[PDB]
């Protein structure tokens, strides 16, 4: 009934529990125990939906609960917004034994994680992700960060949670465009690391799009296992997680944020990366049709913006524009389920990949 | 020239102590030709030692930027640290850069937390210019900035790649700060090293005169001693707050800048010694060697008459560090409130 993944990285270990109505289970927010305190960090969108339920379930178990409601937005993933959490913790005399609870998506997840890393140089930290993206991505790897006006995720810390609480019910309220955005990263795991999971996704995508409890539970479980594996082997293998992200960054940068969701840009970037793998001679068009066909059924774009031409991509795709830079490093699939980093690929290869679509 | 190698958290870094160290060849190792460096300092230290290190560094093939912050504890803030990030990004410093903390404990703490947080961690070299930061901030990995509702409440544990202690920089340090640092030097002798305390009884006059050879061993020994007790807490380490509970009370009641931290701790150490005899843990004769050595360092031995004992306890709220001998110490859980006022 309950899926469970144990993650052991950077010499610590935490569980990821996945089940519908998990917010109500007995010891759902372990290792929080009766008598301890907790500070829930959430945003203005999620607060009316889930804060009160989470607060009462914790108080039922003997936890003393405070909360802080931040504004909703990537533009609020700032050092100055995170300061407000420190104020809330201090006004309520939260000491080093408190637990910070990230009730929200990846934005709340990153900001609350860095707050838990920094408050008194480190307090306990429990993740409650409410987007599919953050459930299969933010739950593993320890990366926390806020943005700087001159660069995204340039201020943060490596910091692992004590546990991850994934109640599938919270997906019922998630905008359907966000759910497909998350599914782009789900499909990415199939292409770079597990061909059988990709095949499983070919046969259950419709159930996931319908929010089937049993299919969604296994999906999140397997993606967490796959990211945990590729992080445990690395700590440059973790770079394989940027499949479709170089092409996707160009789309996100050139179109402006919020216009294309991150997952939407990654979906078309994975197609373009599959097309770059064919051009070099490592991928078949039939393999590319399986990627295109599965993203189409996730209601994800498979071609880039009409507004953009191949020369709009390359400025964003380069590591830098320095004289000795200007290099294109890509992650390319070798099979469905296998991938490689490929350094210095021709601009002509890239252009052709983009033009083919 | 003294050297301490400290190994904590399965990592290792050196502390080099020598006069004219800023001009030495690889004094700012592991920085090498082709790499970048960002120096963080305050307005006081910039005219004195910036540009000198910059010239030693640029001659050695490293490309150098710097940022000069105002001098003061009030600038150990999250908003000031953001400006460090702004400077690094404006100059396109990537994850391979190195932050250089050229300053006292304030610059050290802020730059350390900036290096811990910038791209989730970049290299970080300490150049402490106060005696306090040489014997305290150079070991233990604590970095932080302040919050208005609490000092050092936003930070990270983050070890430096090296600590570069040029003894020449002490020549410009105000004598009140040098005496303030010596209170913490004396702290190590009382809580963990009796032989060092005796060494201090015979060399205090050399340290006050900035004798290179005495200062080099002094700084070396204090670093070794804290490195030991930091490695032990992996359960002691509370002993380094001897006289700091009393010291906070004086600092809190009188205000910043009026009493320097070491002066507050020095007079607080006496009060802890007199309470240690009151409960029966110290002899009255031993307390005179603590008082006599601090007086010869030009440190206060009496808490100001401007506060009554009843002013002290409100901040102290019972969980104290008290000396057992000169060279050994203990934390004692529940001590009477009446005992502390009787010490005054
Ligand atoms: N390794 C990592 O740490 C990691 C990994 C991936 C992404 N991230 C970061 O995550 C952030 C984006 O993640 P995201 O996809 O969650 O975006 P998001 O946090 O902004 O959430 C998307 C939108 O949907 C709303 N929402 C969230 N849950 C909802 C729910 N149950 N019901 C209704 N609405 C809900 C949110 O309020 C928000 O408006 C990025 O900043 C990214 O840098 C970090
Ligand atoms: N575990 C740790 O990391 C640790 C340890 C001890 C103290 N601290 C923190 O450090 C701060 C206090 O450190 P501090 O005692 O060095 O105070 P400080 O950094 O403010 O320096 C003392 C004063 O003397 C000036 N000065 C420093 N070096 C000079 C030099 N060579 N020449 C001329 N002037 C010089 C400084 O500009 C400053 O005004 C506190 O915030 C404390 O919390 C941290
Ligand atoms: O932020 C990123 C990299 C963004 C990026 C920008 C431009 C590029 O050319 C690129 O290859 C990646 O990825 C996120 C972190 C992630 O790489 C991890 O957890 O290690 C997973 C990924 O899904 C996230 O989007
Ligand atoms: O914890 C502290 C803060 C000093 C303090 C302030 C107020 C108090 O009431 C107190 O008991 C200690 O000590 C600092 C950190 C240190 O313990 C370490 O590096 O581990 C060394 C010590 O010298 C610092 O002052
Ligand atoms: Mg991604
Ligand atoms: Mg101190």
């Amino acid at each position: 009934g309950m899926e469970k993944v144990t993650v052991t990285l950077d010499e610590r270990s935490y569980p990821i529990n996945i089940a519908p109505s998990l917010y109500q289970q007995q010891d759902a927010f372990w290792p929080l125990t009766a008598g301890q305190r907790a500070m829930i960090v959430t945003n203005e969108t999620l607060a009316p939906l889930y804060l009160h339920k989470i607060q009462t379930v914790l108080e039922v178990s003997g936890v003393k609960v405070d909360s802080i409601i931040l504004p909703d937005g990537e533009q609020y993933k700032s050092l100055f917004i995170m300061n407000d959490v420190f104020t809330a913790l201090l006004e309520k005399h939260h000491n080093r034994d408190t637990t910070l609870i990230a009730l929200g998506g990846g934005v709340i997840g990153d900001l609350t994680g860095f707050a838990a890393a920094s408050y008194q140089r480190g307090v306990r930290f429990i993740q409650v992700p409410t987007t599919l993206l953050s459930q299969v991505d933010s739950s593993v790897g320890g990366k926390t960060a806020v943005n700087h006006p001159l660069g995204k995720n340039m201020i943060g810390a490596f910091y692992q949670p004590a546990s991850v609480v994934i109640d599938l019910d919270c997906l019922k309220t998630l905008p359907k465009r966000e759910l497909s955005s998350g599914l782009a990263e789900v499909i990415k795991y199939g292409i770079i690391l597990d061909g059988e999971f990709f095949s499983w996704l070919e046969e259950n995508i419709d159930a996931l799009m319908a929010l089937d409890n049993q299919a969604m539970a296994y999906c999140i479980r397997r993606c967490c296992e796959l990211k945990a594996q590729v992080v445990a082997a690395d700590e440059g293998l973790r770079a394989l997680l940027n499949l479709g992200h170089t092409f996707g960054h160009a789309i996100e940068a050139e179109m402006g944020y919020g216009v294309w969701l991150h997952g939407e840009a990654v979906a078309a970037g994975m197609v373009m990366a599959a097309k770059t793998a064919e051009l070099i001679g490592q991928f078949t068009p039939e393999q590319t049709d399986r990627v295109i066909a599965l993203l189409k059924r996730a209601e994800l774009p498979v071609t880039g913006p009409a507004k953009m031409q191949p020369d709009d991509y390359l400025p964003h795709m380069m590591r830098d524009k320095k004289v000795m830079g200007g290099k294109l490093h890509l992650i390319l699939p070798t099979t469905i389920g296998h991938s490689e980093m490929r350094s210095d690929v021709d601009a002509s290869t890239v252009t052709a990949a983009i033009s083919a679509c």
